[PDB]
RNA sequence: AGCUUUGCGCAGUGGCAGUAUCGUAGCCAAUGAGGUUUAUCCGAGGCGCGAUUUGCUAAUUGAAAACUUCCCAAUAGCCGUGACGACUAGUCGGCAUUGGCAAUUUUUGACAGUCUCGAGACUGG
């Protein structure tokens, strides 16, 4: 309100205006489409595989069982292969869990060996969910608190 | 029967030893430590804290450097002299101590060097 009392700008045209409201419409219309299909891929990957999801994050997790080739394919992968499951001057040696929302939940130099704790956790993860045990998800569980105790034992 | 591999133990030669050798009871670690190389690859300990027995010998300071000393008194050659003694003023033997013992016959150095085939020669300017 500030500085639309001072703004030394010009009005836009109708066909700007309208031009302008039809590409903010669209645009709200691709953000409840990605959330939408968000919502979808956390369901469903929930529903498949719980554990990753529950480690990782489901969106995450439905990319690096997706490039990888699905869960079966995820389970008899290492752990030295998933971190850099996704990958390609950027970060090198960087998979799509290295740009994990948990693995940049941390200090710069506390990312790269974060990495390979959650490139091996979830891979224990994967490997439990290849298999149908672990419905409820207690394994994810179990094995995020135990991430996040790391990253507490690191970080002060 | 011989050869031989791997791991461990013992001893020995040699080498190394504070970017070395360990402890860790605190935590983490093959359910993955740690990765800039080659990363759909590698694979072992890591971070902190904390360390760096025993016998023998030398040398120094110190009065004393840790295994059951100093001090006084006395005892442990000959020419003269004094007595005692012996033998005829003289001689001899032993004992004793109240002066002396580097000037040719002795005990305070004519010795030292050299040369020749047990024996001699040369020099000491």
């Amino acid at each position: 309100s500030v500085t639309a009392s001072t703004t030394q700008g010009q009005q836009l045209s109708e066909e700007e205006l309208e031009r302008l409201e039809e590409a903010c419409d669209m645009a709200l219309e691709l953000n409840a489409s990605k959330h939408r299909i968000y919502e979808y891929v956390e369901s469903r990957m929930s529903f498949i595989a719980p554990n990753l999801s529950i480690i990782i994050g489901a969106s995450t997790a439905a990319k690096i069982m997706g490039v990888a080739g699905g869960l079966t394919n995820l389970s008899k992968m290492p752990a030295c292969n998933i971190m850099l499951l996704g990958a390609q001057s950027v970060l090198p040696h960087t998979g799509y869990i290295y740009h994990s929302d948990i693995v940049q939940s941390l200090p710069p130099d506390l990312r790269r060996k974060a990495a390979r704790l959650v490139a091996a956790k979830c891979t224990l993860a994967a490997r439990v969910d290849s298999f149908h045990e672990s419905t409820e998800g207690k394994v994810g569980y179990e094995l995020k608190d135990e991430i996040e105790r790391k990253f507490d034992k690191w970080q002060e």
